[PDB]
């Protein structure tokens, strides 16, 4: 009661958000908001802990993060380590946990009638904690497996160098991560027993005056108000000065430097780099944010267009980054052509003259009242969120901002402060630069490795002749300031309910160009709509050739069309284009009130579009690329590719479609587009703050568009076909064995396909995938440590379904087939053994996962789109399929088992993907497996096949 | 010696490739006879030939020696049970034919070689003493009326009895020759007159041994073979009947300078110019007529043809002499329209009577006869071996026409050149002598005459002696010319050595990204020819209709251009033939193999570098069109089998998508297509034939060496090498298609039951079945129950899956077609339970003796290893694995496959049906008792019946 410091003031919130909010200081120094939800399905609470990696010991790198993983098992009044994980796995909730360089963030959901219990077990660990000594083997070796994972990964290897570089006494230089070596193996050579540490680091940095907690609830702000003084008034006030790093960890010797990197993918990048003082104090004013959407500008006049006319860059990022309390950093990264990496010098160039353009011309009110004006916009009408992610966030930004200013945060600008961006950009000068070049041209070109990573890098001061150049750059013609955004919505009237609104989409035009489904929002209120297009062309995927030249043609076009997009997604206006197996997909999201403008200007522009002849050469040169760096993807995403070519009728091959590359030359391509537009069949989804007629006019608009300028005509009905699924034969196992080359650890997918979809082999899947869901992970991951991946669940493709397991293990392909078959037989067991009222458990578990509420528009429309590209257009399934999986009996799941699923079932159909280690040669009791028929040829296995029928699409 | 044979024919001239031994006799009772001793023979056959037909016909009866010959070969008092002759032959691998002509009554069998004797004794029975049973009479005229009542609905007998009912009607040439119920039953009875009565008065007036002609084909020596028709055909009573002549021309003054308007059933603008000539026949060792016909129909440069092509009005011309009766004959010249020369019928004319002026002016040249008779002497020299039925009736017509020594090369030598002959036949060739018919729907409504046998509108009128005038006045046209040496006429008949490393079926010599090449010298015929067939694979040939379309205008515009060229090789026996499929393009060779890659590198070449002439695009975009709307007119058995194969192939375009789609196919679209189509493809060959290994390659090379110069080929993906499968019926189902025949009044179906994916034992197990059915399902449906003119029954192969099929052509609905196919199958099951293990063996060597049956020409083997290659099975030793399997078989295997497959109650039947409506229909009798049938599940849309079905997969390969 009288363990409140204070309450905040009213916290600013947008006029659209019906949930209560209530800001708190506790007398320990606890950060408390408060958020009340009558109507949310889920509630949650977060505890974000100001201390992180940067604080770690040196001598224990990681220590941090190996915290993050110890305090959640036990308290005094929790005893058991389960309890946690247990509680929120038989109330639909989930728990996670981050560790960043200056914070700890735990948090949770679960189901809105067991807050109280949720977080009681959550506040123990923040009261009394045990760090049980049982689970730090699995920990340690935990740790160990999130930093292996991130080896091979060039944004982890490049994220650790930039650090390598700099100040090593500065803890900007640490090894946050941690992993086997820092937690095991050095402090046991060393004498340090971790345990004492980790007790140690807790009992000096767990101090409550640098704790932010964060609830969401059905509860008022006043229940909510007694539970969080209850749970977190008994912590500990340590009074922790909170940490700040105000030097930079770049000084003077690590400026005008210049790096050469070697990367795994083969991948060109620049990485431009000023060291900045913190500019969090100035967040009202946002000078870095003002400079960030300058120099980061894709429009005309911008940075980007000259350097992509100039072919030497095809993507810019620019703007501030954050560093830690004190110190900051200015980027300008772009990712370079094969011209581009020899004019490095140039573009920097270019880089340097943009920035003296701004100071020449200097600031722009404009510029930062359209900021203001289009942040105003974003947080007035900001999705609803789901509320773990919403409390983790808020969790970290108490830390930052005032009670009352906690969710204006990241949006609202007020004071434009010249001053500040003139500060800025005098900061933005070649004697505080650092260059670093990333491309494969550097091996056996470098002399350095960094030791967590293995990153072969060398380091070179920059001439002062050069440094003197990009002083001395010239004013450039070509770079001009960004004209008025004219995509600023202004229109956010919502659309009365029509009379006859439908609570799914309804299919209100029915026709040989297109089939037109609409539902009007009728749910989130937001002035926004989602447009949804597949077009359907049989020359998109015919061969190779024409499906490399489908990706050219959309990519080209996007490129062409950037610069005056660009504008449309600063206002909240963005859209997707993509070649599908069937033809194209476009999407068009956001606020409805420009969205026609920007529809039609895509629909005009895909009919009339004229290739820029450079353009093409180096988007094909970055397609080549793309294709050949698949190679270094994970063995798991090699796996499940080799399936999909495997059960799917046609599918190219990422060497089908290189190999047929050489071919698309500009006059095929030229060629191309118009016999793609020639006959096309268009379906789509209108769903948003629109009417029935108005979504007639697009549809319409978009037909008349293609008619008019392509000559579009419609396909026949038996030219609509869509890819079957290979029937595999009953008792038969085949295996397709690949390596990958890249990484030393073995991917897998095994299936067993069952049958086609219906409600009920739907539900038999579904509820036995429920069954064995977390026993997979339990004892394939917690118990047997197969791997980092290890996922079992349905599998859906062409109307077809089955059970799938995924695993990455450093083990081969052939034990993971015998350890997931050990299981299968253990699970037999499991269900005959477990009561009725555990079985009930799992039919309402699965029936809560599958009535969970989208919370905004684009959840829903996704939902409504799967149902389309199926072609099912079941909308109410989720309640039908519930209904069904209620009336379910455990026998029925043993019978289903016994019939299609074990390894002496009558109608087993296995099919397994084997992706070995690059070095890799080519307990439970596990069954007799019999021999399996190896597939050399994917062309003859499918020709040696049936193919299943295609799902009748339900019909109203 | 023989009292019995009136003389024996001196020396038979015969090629010197022919291993068959020849004799030629007439018996004392004026029998012409041919004897042709064979050893190697399979069949043994025999015919024989009344010089008395339709012609002599009695006013009374219109059709009586056509019924006649149903009559005659009902019962024998030797034989006096009706179906003893057709029993005997089905019982002995053997079939039975016959034809009514003009001036032939033709009658002829086939039989397995061990069973002449047999066969000719039932034979010549009924030139000795026929029974013609009155209990067959009603049948016969039925057999006679469905005849005709299919003749009604073609358009060539239309025109055929148009021409004849426009000559002088007092002639014999203007008679009915068919028969139908009218003249055969209701005029009769009407009448009182007695057809059985009259029918004998006309067999005993007419059938004499003097007017006779019999050849006989067997195993057996000449001297076995004479005693054998001595002793059969001696006592054939002679009536010393004199033979009937036709001096007087059917054509006369009054039937000249006349033109007729007339309207098709099919959507087909033809023209037709006739001119009345002498009997020619007698001067065959010239043949004038020949000689002219092959000016008048050439069409090389400087052709007749060329010119009327090049004016846009004509696309094909035939032209000849053409057969009248003793006493008369006609001169032809036939030619298509497009829809500017149905405006320009005169102009035509005009050309075609400036040609033959240029012929009158240039006057005989001997060269041109020299390049006949050097042709005809090769043609006869390497020849084909004849299949013995068609070959003994052939025969027994050319003995009333030429001495016994010259049967053999009576069609066939030249001798001496005739410029007076030539000249003679030329001076009928005026327009004064013509006649003119025009046949075009534009003509539909505009008429006023009316041809009753067949109820043909058509409209006649005189042409003015303005018009006359003009065509005997026609200026001289220097577009016409004579045409130039053949250089194709092959000179190397060498047969290469059968080498050291042939092989007895084809083998992969070449196996490439680009090609698969098969090849077989052969060891068989050793004739100088070879077969080369090609199939080159595009997925772009048939991935929409638009696209179908333009592989087929691509194929033929490249046909219209090459034929000039072309049409030298051909008169040179080397011809081709280039056709889309539903996987790309079919190219075969075929000929002499000497000039062989001159024409094919001609070909390849044309292909790669084809440039398309806008005039000639457009008019055979107009005339694919009406190709495709003409399909409209085909019977409906034909529908029936045309929408089973949409249905059950995983993708096809109908005709109406074709149609649909083909406004859209411009010249600048076709031009884009055509490298498109070529820039990828897989080249699959066979070349068989009088060839070595080296020269096979170097053939192979030439076509991808031409493809990868002039139209830069790269080869396709083993992926994208895809083959269609066919739909996977369910278990227990029943699916019905039904669509109508606006054009027929009688009704079309094809039943397929499904069995499985052809294997070994699933193949053998069909083909039992069928072997076993055959006959039956003739005897049963068509003979006894009178179901339709059509009755088929047999294995159905496509895609790799098979199932047996009915296909039937009734006046009845399909639904009753459907109970009378299902209650067979059950008298079929009772049949097989009844059937002694003797009877049951017999079908199994039938079968047997059928499928390890030789073939007796190059092409014929060609077929059966093309057979093996486009199904991509590659089996070429089959028969002998399938014959050496089939004999393992027992009727209880056969039984169970029935009782699991095929019957009404089987657990894995698969039945699918077309119905096809008869034009103006809608949707116990002592006879076999028709199952419960369940009700069927009717296809609305063939889309969604194909999405809702699992597909097979394809056979594997042999090789
Ligand atoms: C944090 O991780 C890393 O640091 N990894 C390494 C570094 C490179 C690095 C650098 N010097 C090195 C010297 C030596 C040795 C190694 C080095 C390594 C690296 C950096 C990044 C950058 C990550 C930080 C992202 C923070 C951020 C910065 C700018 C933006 N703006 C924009 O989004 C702007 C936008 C314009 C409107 C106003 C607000 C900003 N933006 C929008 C999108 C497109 C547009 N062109 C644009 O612009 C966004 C985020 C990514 C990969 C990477 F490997
Ligand atoms: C016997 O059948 C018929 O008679 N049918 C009726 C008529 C139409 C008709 C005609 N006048 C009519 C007046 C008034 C009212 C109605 C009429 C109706 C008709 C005739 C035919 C012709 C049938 C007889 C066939 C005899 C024949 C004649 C000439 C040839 N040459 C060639 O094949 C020549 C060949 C060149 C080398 C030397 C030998 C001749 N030939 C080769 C192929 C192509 C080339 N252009 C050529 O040329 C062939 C057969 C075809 C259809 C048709 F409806
Ligand atoms: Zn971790
Ligand atoms: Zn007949």
């Amino acid at each position: 009661n009288p363990a409140i410091k204070r309450i905040g003031n009213h916290i600013t919130k947008s006029p659209e958000d019906k949930r209560e909010y209530r800001g708190l200081e506790l007398a320990n120094g606890i950060k408390v908001l408060l958020i009340s939800d009558p109507t949310t399905d889920k509630s949650s609470a977060a505890l974000d802990v100001h201390i992180g990696s940067l604080s770690d010991p040196p001598n224990i790198a990681g220590l941090s993060h190996f915290l993050q993983h110890m305090l959640f098992l036990g308290t005094k009044k929790y005893p058991k380590e389960n309890e946690y994980s247990q509680f929120l796995s038989e109330h639909a909730g989930s728990s996670n946990a981050f560790t960043s360089g200056e914070h700890t963030n735990y948090y949770f959901d679960v189901s809105h009638e067991h807050l109280e219990g949720a977080l009681d077990r959550f506040a123990q660990f923040f009261l009394s904690p045990l760090f049980d000594e049982s689970a730090k083997d699995r920990e340690v070796n935990a740790v160990d497996s999130e930093h292996e994972k991130n080896v091979m990964n060039d944004a982890w290897r490049l994220f650790q160098l930039e650090k390598a570089t700099g100040n090593p006494k500065h803890p900007f230089s640490k090894f946050g991560t941690g992993n086997k070596y820092t937690l095991e193996t050095r402090p046991n050579q060393e004498g340090i027993d971790v345990r004492q540490e980790l007790l140690k680091f807790h009992s000096a940095y767990y101090s409550s005056n640098l704790m932010a907690v964060v609830v969401l609830g059905r509860e008022s702000l006043d229940d909510l108000t007694n539970l969080v003084v209850k749970l977190f008034s008994e912590v500990e006030n340590k009074n922790v000065p909170l940490p700040e790093f105000p030097e930079h960890p770049f000084q003077e010797e690590h400026l005008k430097q210049l790096y050469k990197i070697v990367p795994i993918k083969d991948i060109r990048n620049l990485y431009v780099t000023f060291p900045i003082p913190d500019l969090q104090k100035y967040y009202k004013s946002n000078p870095g944010h003002y400079l960030g959407h300058l120099i980061g500008h894709e429009g005309p006049g911008s940075l980007l267009s000259e350097l992509k006319s100039k072919g030497w860059v095809n993507t810019l990022v620019g703007g501030q980054k954050e560093g830690a309390r004190g110190f900051m950093f200015f980027i300008i990264n772009v990712d370079l052509t094969e011209e581009g990496l020899l004019h490095v010098e140039d573009i920097i160039l270019h880089m340097f003259q943009y920035i003296q353009k701004l100071r020449a011309e200097g600031p722009q009110e404009w510029v930062f009242q359209e900021l203001k004006d289009l942040n105003a916009v974003a947080f007035r009408f900001k999705d609803k969120e789901r509320p773990r992610g919403y409390t983790s966030k808020i969790a970290g930004i108490l830390h930052y901002y005032p009670l009352e200013e906690v969710l204006t945060a990241e949006y609202l600008l007020e004071e434009f402060r010249p001053d500040l961006i003139e500060m800025v950009l005098d900061k933005l000068r070649p004697e505080n630069v650092r260059v670093a070049i990333v491309s494969k041209s550097f091996e056996g070109k470098t002399d350095r490795t960094e030791e967590w990573y293995g990153t072969q890098y060398k380091q070179e001061a920059i001439p002062d002749e050069v440094i003197k150049k990009w002083q001395n750059a010239d004013l450039n013609g070509k770079f001009k300031l960004p004209t008025k955004n004219e995509f600023i919505p202004t229109n956010f009237e919502i659309l009365p309910l029509e009379k006859e609104a439908t609570p799914y989409p309804a299919l209100i035009k029915d026709t040989a160009m297109s089939k037109l489904w609409f539902k009007q929002d009728d749910k989130f209120f937001l002035p926004k709509a989602n447009l949804n297009f597949e077009f359907f062309s049989p020359f998109a995927y015919v061969d190779p050739l024409h499906s490399n030249m489908a990706y050219l043609y959309l990519e080209l076009l996007k490129d062409s069309l950037n610069e005056y997009a660009y504008a449309a997604e600063l206002a909240g206006l963005s859209y997707d284009l993509q070649n599908t197996i069937y033809g194209m997909y476009l999407s068009v999201k956001g606020y409805n009130d420009k969205q026609p403008i920007l529809l039609k200007k895509i629909i005009e522009k895909m009919a009339t579009f004229e290739i820029d002849e450079k353009r093409f050469e180096i988007i094909k040169e970055a397609y080549m690329r793309s294709l050949n760096n698949f190679r270094a993807e994970q063995p798991h995403q090699h796996a499940m590719y080799y399936l999909r070519l495997l059960m799917t009728e046609v599918a190219w091959t990422k060497d089908e479609l290189k190999e047929a590359l050489d071919d698309v030359t500009l006059p095929r391509l030229k060629a191309f587009i118009p016999q793609l537009l020639s006959r096309l069949h268009i379906e789509a989804l209108l769903h948003g703050n629109i009417t029935k007629q108005a979504a007639l006019g697009i549809m319409q608009m978009v037909e008349d568009t293609l008619i008019e300028h392509a000559h579009t005509k419609p396909l026949l009905p038996s030219q609509l076909v869509r890819y079957r699924e290979v029937q595999l034969p009953d008792r038969g196992w085949f295996v397709y064995q690949q390596r990958n080359e890249v990484h030393n650890n073995s991917g897998i997918e095994i299936y067993y396909q069952t049958d086609m979809q219906s409600t009920s082999e739907n539900m038999f899947l579904e509820l036995f995938a429920q069954i064995i869901s977390e026993p997979a992970f339990n004892t394939l991951r917690t118990k047997e440590q197969l791997g980092y991946i290890v996922f079992s669940g349905p599998r859906r493709a062409n109307g077809i379904q089955g059970l799938r397991f995924i695993i990455q293990s450093e083990k081969p392909p052939h034990y993971l087939e015998s350890r997931v078959e050990a299981f299968l037989i253990t699970m037999e067991k499991s269900i005959e053994d477990m009561t009725e009222e555990a079985f009930q458990k799992h039919i309402q578990a699965l029936a809560i996962r599958r009535l969970d509420k989208p919370k905004k528009l684009s959840a829903e429309s996704a939902k409504y789109w799967g149902e389309i590209i199926s072609q099912q257009y079941n909308f109410d399934r989720d309640n039908t399929e519930v209904a069904y999986l209620k009336t379910l009996t455990k026998e029925d799941i043993i019978k289903f088992y016994k019939e299609m699923l074990a390894v002496d079932a009558p109608r087993r159909h296995k099919v397994s993907v084997h992706v070995l280690a690059r070095e890799m040669d080519s307990l439970s009791q596990a069954p007799a497996l019999p021999q399996p028929e190896v597939i050399q040829n994917m062309t003859e296995f499918k020709r040696g096949l049936p193919l299943f029928p295609l799902v009748k699409p339900h019909i109203n």
